[PDB]
């Protein structure tokens, strides 16, 4: 069967010179460099070394077919990476959306049948010009759904105003692939942060930021008020399926949501929507983790990735076989066993099936 | 039959609640004449509405209610003989003597956990205790309050919340403690309490009651904790610390795999020599060093935790009396324990030797519960 990527990464080149343009994070430079969170502030300002590098792998097509065909990915579905059009203002947002989802449908039209891809929304920009973004999305040859960051327009994804970019999205039957990058404040890391590198913000920060966003949109009613949505999460959603039983607890015990009657008997619990409306990417590196995530949304809701191209291997040859795509590959063998159907599942049919690839 | 053992059981002596009685900032006590009931308010995140409850006799009562539960030895002895619990290893809740001067925090600690050991006599062979700490004083008092800890018949280990001497658990001012009570042999509890900055939850924050401060912010708070003990080498800097780590090590089993992935891929680490061969992984520490509790309400969370340190490193709770029923005139077993006693019977099954193990049995081998 197809092995399927769908949690993998590019920048086109004109997404990387509004890079170079910016002043402050997210931003490129040479010392190029790539400084895209927060955390990467302090490193920056002392080296003003910071961030990570900026590859020919994260701009280069010729690099993402290599890099499939040295780690046996078949199918990749590749998306913009964080932070997406979110520091642009509204009124340039669209056409550079635009300009942006133009790249990847001529990208994918160069390798056809091997790639697809997640567009990106000016969701800095109105309501009204984000569903012009969608209609016009949903047209473009091999587009197979959204990618949506946890800020949404700016305040969340329990944000009433976005309900009707959910509506749209849901409607037009895209997938809306839901990625971390804000992270968490970086306090929290305490004052040795520095001496961890990036550690803690992309093995802690990611998968949290993504638990709270979903946690928030299922806590104001999102999945009800559109129940034709469905979103793909990354990292395997983050801790919600080691955190799900504990949120079910949380809610039920809760005092003054029972009494003011916010806890119904008919209400749907997080597991029915874990198995009716959400998707998770199988990008967890271990089998623990993804035995919980195929406890949680069933081994037909799982969908291998390897968040290419950001863990490069450090000292092993970059343009042979990846550790960080073949941990995850492992974690599927050793979770439902190699050749078993759930493991086809897992390493592509899903997605086939999901995505409409067939 | 096997022994029962709730690792994760709460109380609040009278005079530790006095001492919240008098307090004008969180953490506190308050009666409200909407109320007949006393409000426990401990979190930063009650902080907005219990300003709105001061201001206006209808806004909601904040905080939660502070019930007899907290205090009452008496009934404490009624839950544990209605839920199956045979003995109930005690500890003051969250957060300790955290927030006490440092010149009259080692008396404090000293009274309150002379009381703790009182009423264990109370109940011989069904009541032990984590004893807490005097962290806001100089580490030499800290060391001072371990030693007299050591000497207190039913004290079987140390409390603490993640905050250390001020500066978190990676601190190396907080390595002699550490020291200290791994030599003692004392397990040390970790458990939650500050959370994450309230501003990641939302401009709809106040709509969500608790749940996302209890159910997200405490475990996030301990796993982050812990990362940092791990990042700043504190397991092999004290290769005896033994750690028991609060709802099921908050999010540690889930996040392992890719802790350990982000490490091998960090540049700097690596380049720097932060990564060498010999390096003890976090699957390693989680098999070796920590302890955690089963207090996770689903088989798929416990499933993973066992997994990640083996069903001889799993303890049963109950974190009891933190989440009452709130239907009234309820009788039998509170359904937040009996919650986690399902999820040990899906996970192992039954009367199987995992059963008895996590629900009590590696509780008396490792604390020493005769
Ligand atoms: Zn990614
Ligand atoms: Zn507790």
């Amino acid at each position: 069967p197809v092995v399927v990527d769908i949690h993998t990464h590019m920048y086109p080149p004109s997404y990387i010179a509004m890079l170079e343009k910016r002043q402050t994070i997210p931003l490129v430079r040479t010392f190029p460099r790539l400084i895209l969170l927060s955390s990467e502030l302090a490193a920056l300002d002392a080296a003003l070394l910071p961030g990570r590098p900026l590859s020919t792998h994260f701009a280069s097509l010729a690099q993402k077919m290599h890099f499939m065909d040295t780690n046996g990915i078949r199918v990749s579905v590749i998306s913009l990476a964080n932070p997406w059009f979110d520091f642009l203002a509204p009124d340039e947002a669209p056409g550079i959306a635009d300009a942006v989802n133009a790249e990847f449908s001529d990208m994918c039209a160069q390798h056809v049948g091997r790639l697809f891809f997640f567009a990106a929304l000016p969701l800095s920009a109105p309501v009204d010009a984000v569903k012009a973004s969608i209609e016009r999305v949903k047209n473009l040859k091999y587009c197979r759904g959204i990618i949506l960051g946890t800020s949404g327009l700016g305040k969340g994804l329990d944000d009433p105003h976005l309900l009707p970019v959910f509506e749209a999205v849901a409607d037009a039957k895209l997938l809306v692939f839901l990625h971390p990058h804000y992270g968490l404040p970086n306090e929290v890391y305490g004052p040795r942060s520095e001496e961890y590198g990036h550690v803690l913000p992309l093995a802690l920060g990611f998968p949290m930021e993504t638990t709270i966003a979903v946690a928030r949109m299922y806590m104001a009613g999102v999945f009800d008020h559109v129940r034709n949505l469905q979103m793909l999460l990354a990292h395997s959603g983050g801790t919600l399926p080691f955190l799900a039983g504990r949120i079910e607890s949380c809610i039920v015990h809760d005092g003054h949501l029972v009494k003011t009657g916010k806890v119904p008997k008919d209400r749907r619990t997080i597991w029915t929507v874990l198995k009716e409306q959400i998707y998770l990417d199988a990008v967890i590196y271990s089998e623990v983790g993804l035995q919980a995530a195929i406890a949680s949304s069933g081994a037909d809701r799982l969908m291998f990735g390897t968040d290419h191209p950001f863990f490069p291997p450090i000292e092993e040859d970059v343009q042979g076989p990846w550790d960080s795509s073949r941990l995850n590959a492992q974690a599927v063998i050793k979770a439902v066993g190699e050749g078993s159907s759930d493991a086809a599942a897992v390493m592509g049919l899903n997605a086939v099936r999901v995505l409409s690839l067939k």
